């Protein structure tokens, strides 16, 4: 019975619900699985709720089962399909066609109407039928994973509270209430050594029969199953029956010594293959009869040896009993009974009866033929190579014989096919196996097989049903055990089972629940890889931990929740009280917020207690879920499903944002409408990867989705029609990543110390450029001092490529902590809180002691930096109501009916309107100025429509649904600007009624190629290059007449620090830079040609010559920048602070000998700059009107008070004589003969004089930035900006007048000190704390400039006024021209002391916290000042960009970028689309995690009641 090959099943399971948003405020929707996550919130407290519609009644399971590719066979015509679940048992009948297919779609549902819950396999059998013989039938059976129903956490109708925590503690599946299960029994294995150490024992077996934990063996080689559990143990010379208990006994006394063992499932007898004398044994006396020798009774061989090889008989035929073996091997039994053992070199058979048969025997030399390496073989026409153990699955009553590294499967067609290893006649069938020296099979049908050279590989590699290889245990070692016999070959005990290390492992055996038992002879022990399972302490808890939000949980005999503890103090959160059916009902935090919540007498919530007294009313639904969430007055979310599916069809907020939703009956989200008229299509299939497509109706960004779900990893793929992303995810979380830039990032998995093995936890990065040097290696180690059964001393230490950074060694024995360095440099030690909060920070070395207690109810009280300091109280609902000082200033938050009153000293009052979420809705100043705000629903796109006071000149910004910014537009003078996305859901096009800027973007890569400006016959093209995301080419090519051309290289070494820059402009290269660092500690050691070294807080920028130092305060700003000139004295200033922080005296001994210069601040109540000393008298003074409106001042030189004049919107009229125009869109129109010509922007392009007769141009980039400047007089300026650490800190200055190049210089701060031409000239500069030039000298420490400058910063006085300077006050771009002060952004007036753009997303940053502020104000007028989070790295000089990438560098800078500017080296790390980019945003963040109302989706502003209702849809499909 030949020539008839086994059948081909493509068989496809459904995805598993493990992808869910990080921040849930960002995205609704995962098209993994399809299903919904959507977050609501609870006033009062930060605790949330969850939607996910995997717990969803209609969530069926999908278990595609296509047959064909249309490669029928002719003689296969009938398909008789059957499918084995719970107690289910589908069948149906097919005849044969072309590519026919089956979807079968399971209820989640066992055929009792029950509620199967957790992990289920159902048994998948495809069965087909041949012509030939029509009573030979096919059976290709196999298995596949179903997700039952998810347990119910806290009954809320369907839906899920965020920290609510439920354990699954049958099926081993941590069902969080964020979105996330966590499948403990999905982990990889757990190790756990359950009989004995290394060490050895004699032969006699003193204290042989008792308890086995810590008994030392002989040599345990070789293992048995058991349907009792037992562990029948080969030790030698002893047969040992491990209990399901402590103790255990004995039962027999006995290479040639290794014999081996069996089980029979249907029987509890034991079965023994001694090799040795000849016979199969059996005992009579498990427990132990008299003797342990004749406890044995004979089934086959009686000693004597039979024939080597004839064909005739060893004494077949007869009596199994009277017949003769020779050589027996390892064996097994069928679940029929029959046995089936290994003698010789062939199988043979034995029956219910004694009667020894052959159904596969040997010497068939008619037969002896090569390997058959394709397809199966005739029953007796099959040669054997030492097959030496067996196995049996018992799914498919298979027979597995290890056939020379091969094994070779037999089935009930009695055929042989290839089921794992190919030898060396030619997934699992593909490789080639080496040392295969034991099976076994579990009752899933997958393989185990151990390899052991002895020589670094001590391993087990399972096959799975499909035949491909996977290793589950044995790290790959090292350290070779056969020559150093010293060596420690046991590591990692109760480690992870890819991770321990293992020494000649012998024989393996597979229990009924999973557990593998591996006798290992080098270290003697018996180690088990079972499945992981939650843990259970001293108290019967489970302490399964989570450092996503670095957390501790326990739980109770049952395991739903009962405390949450934060994982590295150890001290307590949560406390949750239940019903007496053990159902959530109150939380408390440790701060006392009790969100309490009551039940009906079905055990349903209905009214929600907050912890700010607040009740919240919830209702149920016909099909026994919740349908809206209800609050004081306002009906908060309402929710409508389909049916009684549990499905949310229907998601309504306060406003009208009534979005629909779409299904099938299978449970997948096809149609997501948003009220904007967006709606997406999602094409859902399957194939040999589960495939799915989203296609955006405003967009034409389709995605491929498709699933490579292996027993290795769940091989994901995101495709945008060139850009194809791929990412790796372990079961563990090994999260490996393919970008299409080549950057191929891998996050590897530990277990936390504290917790155990039910905890995978990402300590070290490995980060892959494309390219030589881009080999980031970032590690944590972790580790504690153990003291009496709790944790006192938890150390980790941060390393970057091999070395330590921070020695972060937390301590519970006063609750302190010290957060250091190796090198005694670095120290801070912060004490705690009893409640888990940062107390006192003390530093040291000349630093100062803040200590930080805290609010009852929850929040902050009080900030004190020795002498400067804040207190402030709180309301019931925690709203600040007095902010006391500690300059005797105070502010009153005087709240009213939902709206807040700002009353100052001074009696100055913002009238702020509320939204229930608390958004801006009306803002009116302390006149009549009302600014009336909007945010409606139009056709595609959000509208933040702002309205200044009598004006239809609104400004409005408008966005997308993920976010993104669409268009802003000035309605005074019709101005606006467009913005077009292309594929890669970025911007691409900006358009603004003359400009295009086209970006475009890579096809392999996927990087910015392009930044083209196109707005004239001027053309402004920007194109750049990289190594992966990180460039090193950027290219700056124009076309008109004067301007010019520059491109810039970079270097990078071993690292993401940028090591040397080196540019060429205008066809003149530069001399090479050497940013020499120091990644001991994250310093900067040097950078161009200048040397920096610490003291301590101190720098010293210094050359041979020139010395730039600071020594700063005990406050950790600046304080005294003395700066010397070939070691002589030329230039030192002081500043020492007030209680607020604020610069008071400031004595400027400017010039070498010459005559001091001091100040003095003399401030108001206010906290401003009100009125200004010289050294020895009062020269300027500063009027105020209520909305902060600058309206009396002393001029530069001049002693008047020049009076000016404001309207309503607080838009400048008039300086003194001069008359201002800041027209009805807040654009500066004119200044006395200049008038203005702003862009679509808020940028400056074009100043143009009628009287004095003098033009200023502004080209600028598609960026933003300012290119050139060129002047009407013949000063004709150009930019270049070198760096890419701060993309606006401009580096090099081209003049068309001189045909040269001024290269730039600054700090570690940002401010200016240094000046180099690239003619040949050399400038020392020496800047202030606002870093702005003041002094101006050559190299020989001449003072070539003096400017005194004003408290805003305009000259007075000047030594030369030829050698002008193109930086002026604040670091900005100064125009002695134009008078304006160009900042990154807007634009600052000497002479109007105020900004001159209105800034837009300062409503953003008022909304959170309000201040005193206007809408032009500079600085809170505090124009020399500069600054709490109470401590940072960079003080005590840790800079860790450089070091750590991914880290946001410090930005100590006025000069804000664009928009389009942060989007530009924002590099494929978008807002996130699919969820698979969602798990990689919580890996990222909690790694880079150093340290221990809320808002949506850039809604600014209030609601508005619009015309598309609540109920209603509006969609818009392309
Ligand atoms: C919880 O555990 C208790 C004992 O620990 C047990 O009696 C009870 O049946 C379990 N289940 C529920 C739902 O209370
Ligand atoms: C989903 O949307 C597409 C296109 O609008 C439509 O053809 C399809 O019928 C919709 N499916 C459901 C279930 O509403
Ligand atoms: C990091 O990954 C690269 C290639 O992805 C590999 O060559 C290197 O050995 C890895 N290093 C570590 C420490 O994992
Ligand atoms: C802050 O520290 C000082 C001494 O360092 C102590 O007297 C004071 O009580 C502390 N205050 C708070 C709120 O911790
Ligand atoms: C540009 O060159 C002219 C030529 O005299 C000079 O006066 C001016 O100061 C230069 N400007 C800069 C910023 O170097």
């Amino acid at each position: 019975l030949s020539g008839f090959v086994r059948p081909s099943p493509i068989i496809v399971s459904s995805p598993l619900s493990t992808f869910f948003r990080s921040s849930p405020e960002d995205s609704p929707i995962i098209p993994e699985t399809q299903v919904l996550h959507e977050e609501t919130t609870i006033p009062g407290t930060d605790l949330k709720l969850s939607y996910l519609s995997s717990r969803a009644a209609g969530y069926k399971s999908v278990l595609k089962i296509t047959m064909t590719q249309a490669v029928i066979p002719f003689n296969l015509m009938k398909v008789h399909l059957m499918v084995a679940v719970v107690g289910r048992l589908f069948q149906k009948w097919f005849p044969a066609s072309p590519n026919l297919a089956y979807t079968f779609i399971w209820d989640k549902t066992d055929a009792y109407n029950q509620k199967v819950y957790g992990l289920s396999e159902a048994v998948v059998s495809v069965g087909y039928e041949y012509e030939s013989c029509l009573d030979l039938t096919l059976w290709e059976k196999r298995t596949a994973v179903l997700q039952g129903y998810e347990l119910d956490a806290s009954n809320m109708g369907g839906w899920t509270l965020d920290k609510h925590h439920v354990l699954d503690v049958q099926n081993g599946i941590l069902y969080k209430g964020n979105g996330e299960n966590q499948f403990i029994s999905q982990q990889p294995p757990v190790v756990s050594s359950i009989m004995g150490n290394g060490r050895r024992r004699s032969i006699s077996c003193p204290s042989c029969n008792g308890q086995a934990d810590g008994n030392k063996l002989l040599a345990p080689v070789a293992l048995a199953c058991g349907i009792d559990g037992s562990l029948y143990v080969g030790d030698f010379n002893y047969v040992r029956r491990i209990f399901p208990s402590g103790n255990v006994t004995s039962v027999l006394e006995l290479p040639a010594h290794r014999y081996y063992l069996a089980t029979d499932p249907v029987t509890g007898d034991l079965y023994v293959s001694d090799t040795n004398t000849r016979r199969i044994y059996r005992p009579k006396s498990l427990t132990g009869a008299k003797d342990l020798t004749k406890n044995a009774e004979v089934v086959a061989g009686t000693g004597e040896q039979c024939l080597p090889f004839d064909e005739a008989r060893c004494g077949d035929g007869g009596k199994a009993v009277e017949a003769t073996l020779m050589s027996p091997k390892g064996m097994a039994i069928d679940k029929n009974g029959l046995i089936y053992f290994v003698d010789g070199t062939m199988i043979r058979k034995v029956d219910q009866n004694g009667i020894i048969s052959t159904l596969l025997g040997s010497n068939d030399l008619t037969s002896a033929r090569p390997l058959t390496c394709d397809t199966s073989m005739h029953i007796s026409q099959v040669r054997l190579e030492w097959p030496t153990d067996l196995a049996i699955n018992p799914m498919d009553n298979s027979i597995y014989v290890l056939d020379n590294n091969v094994v070779l499967q037999i089935t009930e067609n009695r055929q042989v096919r290839i089921a794992a290893g190919r030898p060396m006649h030619c997934h699992a069938v593909q490789t080639t196996l080496e040392s295969a020296t034991a099976i076994a099979v579990s009752y899933s049908g997958v393989l185990y097989i151990t390899e052991t050279d002895e020589k670094k590989i001590n391993r087990i590699r399972q096959v799975t049903t499909d035949g491909e290889i996977s290793l589950v245990a044995g790290i790959p070692s090292e350290c070779d055990c056969k020559n150093d016999a010293n060596c420690d070959c046991y590591q990692s005990g109760d480690g992870y089972a890819k991770d321990a290390k293992l020494n000649a492992p012998s024989s393996l055996a597979a229990s009924p629940d999973g557990t593998l038992y591996i006798a290992d002879l080098g270290n003697i022990r018996i180690r088990a890889v079972s499945k992981n399972k939650p843990l259970l302490n001293s108290m019967n808890f489970y302490e399964v931990a989570s450092p996503t939000d670095q957390e501790l949980y326990i739980f109770d005999i049952n395991g739903t929740h009962q405390y949450t503890v934060s994982l590295v103090t150890g001290d307590y959160l949560y406390n949750f009280s239940y019903s007496n059916d053990n159902d959530v009902t109150a939380v408390t935090d440790s701060n006392g917020n009790t969100l309490r919540i009551r039940r009906d007498p079905n055990r349903m919530p209905v009214r929600v207690v907050s912890p700010d007294n607040q009740v919240i009313w919830l209702t149920i639904g016909t099909n026994g879920c919740l349908k809206s969430m209800t609050a004081q007055g306002l009906e908060l979310v309402l929710f409508t499903y389909h049916g009684n599916s549990g499905l949310l069809a229907t998601k309504s907020d306060e406003t009208g944002w009534t979005t629909f939703f779409d299904y099938d009956s299978e449970g997948r989200l096809t149609n997501v409408t948003f009220p904007t008229g967006v709606v997406t299509n999602l094409h859902g299939d399957m194939d040999k990867a589960i495939t799915v497509d989203i296609e955006s109706s405003s967009r034409e960004e389709d995605v491929s989705i498709t699933s490579n779900l292996s027993s290795i990893d769940s091989f994901y793929t995101m495709v945008q029609d060139q850009l194809r992303n791929s990412y790796q995810i372990g079961y563990d979380g090994s999260l490996r990543i393919f970008y299409a830039s080549g950057l191929d990032s891998h996050y590897q998995t530990e277990p936390h110390v504290l917790a155990g093995t039910a905890n995978p936890t990402v300590a070290k990065r490995n980060m892959t450029l494309p390219g030589e040097n881009g080999q980031n290696l970032v590690e944590w180690r972790f580790r504690k001092e153990q003291a009496q059964g709790k944790v006192n001393v938890f150390g980790r230490k941060l390393r970057v490529n091999g070395r330590n950074l921070l020695s972060v060694d937390f301590d519970r024995t006063t609750k302190t902590e010290k957060i250091y360095d190796d090198h005694r440099k670095f120290l801070l030690r912060i004490a705690y809180d009893t409640s888990g909060h940062p107390t006192l920070w003390l530093p040291s070395s000349k630093l100062m002691a803040v200590n930080v207690t805290y609010s009852s109810t929850g929040q902050i009280a009080s900030i004190q930096r020795g002498t400067t300091s804040e207190k402030v109280d709180y309301d019931s609902q925690g709203r600040i109501v007095s902010r006391v000082f500690a300059d005797g200033k105070t502010w009153s938050y005087t709240y009213l009916e939902k709206s807040m009153v700002l009353l100052l000293h001074s009696q100055r009052q913002y009238i702020f309107e509320y939204d229930m979420w608390d958004r801006l809705s009306a803002i009116t100043m302390p006149s009549v100025a009302r600014h009336t705000m909007q945010t409606i629903r139009s056709i595609g796109y959000y509208r933040n429509i702002y309205n200044p006071p009598e004006s239809n000149a609104s400004i409005i910004t408008d966005y997308n649904e993920e976010g993104l910014l669409l268009q802003t537009a000035f309605l005074g003078t019709s101005r606006r600007v467009l913005f077009k996305y292309r594929r890669q859901t970025r911007l691409s096009e900006i358009l603004y009624d003359s400009t295009r800027v086209s970006f475009t973007y890579d096809e392999t890569a996927g990087v910015l190629k392009t930044v083209n400006l196109q707005s004239d016959g001027f053309i402004c093209t920007i194109r750049y290059r990289q190594i992966g995301p990180l460039i090193d080419r950027q290219i700056f090519r124009f076309s008109e007449d004067g301007m010019v051309n520059a491109r810039f290289d970079y270097s990078y070494d071993n690292s993401f620090r940028v090591t040397s820059m080196q540019g060429v402009i205008n066809e003149t290269p530069l001399p090479i830079d050497l940013y020499q660092f120091d990644d001991i500690s994250g310093k900067v050691e040097q950078f161009g040609k200048f040397g920096v070294i610490y003291y301590d807080i101190n720098q010293i920028i210094s050359t041979a010559v020139m010395t730039y130092t600071k020594h700063f305060d005990a406050h950790g700003r600046i304080k005294e920048i003395q700066y010397e000139i070939f070691r002589s004295l030329m230039y030192w200033i002081t500043i020492q602070y007030d209680n607020m922080g604020r610069v008071t005296k400031r004595e400027i001994k400017i010039g070498p000998f010459a005559n001091t210069t001091k100040y003095a601040y003399e401030y108001d109540v206010d906290g401003q700059l009100q009125t200004v000393y010289l050294n020895e008298k009062i020269m300027w003074r500063y009027n105020y009107d209520l909305n902060g409106n600058l309206h009396l001042l002393n001029p530069s030189s001049s002693a008047r008070l020049t009076p000016l004049r404001y309207d309503l919107r607080d838009r400048i009229t008039r300086l003194g004589d001069v008359q201002y125009r800041l027209d009805e869109d807040g654009f500066l129109r004119q200044r006395g003969t200049e008038i203005f010509e702003y862009s679509s922007k808020g940028l400056l392009t074009r100043v143009y004089s009628k009287g004095s007769g003098w033009t200023v141009i502004y080209r600028y980039d598609g960026l933003g930035r300012r290119v050139s400047s060129k002047t009407s007089l013949g000063q004709h300026l150009q930019f270049f900006y070198a760096d890419l650490t701060y993309p606006t800190r401009i580096t090099h200055v081209y003049n068309h007048s001189s045909s040269e190049i001024t290269s730039l210089y600054y700090d570690l701060q940002g401010h200016l000190f240094a000046m180099e031409i690239s003619s040949g000239d050399e400038f020392y500069i020496a800047s202030d704390n606002t870093g702005t030039p003041l002094a101006v000298f050559s190299s020989n420490g001449l003072m070539l400039k003096q400017i005194q400058y004003t408290a805003y910063g305009e000259i007075y006085f000047d030594s030369n006024v030829d050698f002008q300077l193109v930086i002026g006050f604040h670091g900005g771009l100064y125009d002695p021209l134009t008078k304006l002060i160009h900042f990154g952004e807007r634009d600052y007036d000497i002479l109007a002391g105020r900004w001159t753009t209105p800034d837009i997303e300062i409503w953003k940053r008022i909304g959170k916290d309000p201040a005193p502020f206007n809408l032009y104000m500079f600085r809170n007028n505090n124009p020399a000042s500069k600054i709490d989070v109470n401590s940072w790295l960079v003080t005590f000089g840790f800079h860790l960009h450089n070091a750590i990438p991914g880290f946001p560098v410090p930005k100590f800078d006025l000069t804000e970028p664009s928009y389009e500017l942060v989007k530009s080296q924002q590099w494929e790390d978008v807002p996130p689309i699919f969820g698979v980019q969602q798990q990689v945003a919580r890996q990222a963040k909690a790694f880079l995690s150093l340290g221990k109302g809320a808002e949506q989706s850039w809604l600014w502003f209030a609601t508005v009641k619009s015309l598309i209702g609540k109920g209603v849809m509006l969609a818009v499909s392309q």
